[PDB]
């Protein structure tokens, strides 16, 4: 069976992907992390193996697991906007430098790497649908430090592309668009995966704080149910016909488009009608704040159609209700 090494497994994607792979009978999962509270249900599974580790501290121990396995998914990274400006050097050292070392272990031992790129690489791209193969990438001047994440991730995509072109590195880049569902990562966890904007909004509802609409909350976003997203990530791992080699694949649901404001109204609506509503404070309301920014982020999914015969199937309401439902029921009221 194929050995899948998941770095930063103690979270959203690690939980859902592991469940997916274990459901099949031909994968061996190696989930590396510093904790296991998020994937404890799998610790005793015959085909799951927890590996103690941290990609900033361990060099050898991670290199060893790369050589021991077949496919590598590096999910460790700080992807919370505030931090881009708050501690840029750390965002850069972890997201760029530490991941570059893992990319190099993969080329050294000829392993397959399925790397999480970011929808932020497109930046202020003017296309209505961001295209992995034709869209131009647009960022602000260097005095707009918010772009340090976007550009760091973009450079990594290009370095992987170069290793693939000059040193036979087998790879696939995937770019998630606001994945959401049960078991969302914590707002400040350094694990790539779940939509930060929707987890913040649910947090607003749960904590009794207002939902802040930046400059009106009119900017639009696309949202993807984790059941649709993980199915696509899973098929990239399957790699039928080797159709994913050298590919860059956006994984999102371009039909689930909504502004921060509308997303807020949809969660509130599902919130007010939920059985556990009474265990949460009254709605603090919408606060129009006013602090660069991206005004729309829609993915072209032609590559996913082509390489994976994939099409998102869950309705917007279904994703909203299930993500909110799981969250409210998992919260410790003590």
């Amino acid at each position: 069976r194929t050995r899948v090494l998941i770095l930063g497994v103690n979270g959203f994607i690690g939980n859902h992907l592991t469940e997916r792979l274990l459901r099949e009978d031909h994968y061996e999962v190696y989930g590396l992390d510093i904790g296991s509270d998020a994937i404890s249900r799998f610790l005793n599974h015959p085909h799951f193996h927890f590996v103690e580790g941290d990609i900033s501290i361990h060099s050898e121990w991670i290199e060893y697991h790369v050589k021991k396995c077949d496919v590598v998914l590096p999910l460790v990274a700080i992807a919370t906007p505030i931090e881009y400006t708050r501690n840029p050097l750390r965002v850069f050292e972890l997201d760029f430098e530490e991941n570059l070392r893992i990319i190099r272990y993969c080329v050294k031992y000829r392993k397959r790497i399925i790397f999480p790129s970011t929808s932020e690489v497109y930046g202020m791209c003017s296309d209505k649908y961001f295209d992995e193969d034709h869209s131009n990438l647009i960022v602000g001047p260097v005095n707009k430090p918010r772009w340090i994440y976007s550009v760091s991730k973009q450079l990594l995509d290009r370095v992987i592309w170069a290793y693939g072109e000059k040193e036979g590195l087998q790879f696939t880049l995937f770019r998630p668009f606001n994945w959401m569902g049960p078991r969302l990562d914590n707002l400040n966890a350094a694990r790539i995966g779940s939509s930060r904007a929707i987890t913040q909004l649910i947090l607003n509802l749960v904590e009794g704080s207002p939902i802040k609409l930046i400059d009106g909350g009119k900017q639009k976003r696309c949202f993807t149910d984790i059941r649709d997203g993980i199915e696509a990530l899973y098929r990239i791992i399957e790699n039928a016909g080797n159709r994913c080699d050298g590919e860059i694949i956006n994984i999102g649901n371009p039909e689930n488009e909504a502004s921060i404001e509308e997303l807020g109204e949809m969660l509130l609506a599902s919130f007010e009608k939920h059985p556990l509503r009474h265990h949460f404070p009254p709605f603090a309301g919408f606060r129009v704040v006013e602090s660069q920014d991206v005004e729309h982020m829609k993915p072209s999914i032609r590559n996913a159609h082509r390489c994976l015969d994939w099409e998102p199937k869950i309705d917007m309401q279904e994703t909203i209700d299930e993500t909110l439902d799981f969250f409210l029921r998992t919260v410790d009221l003590t």
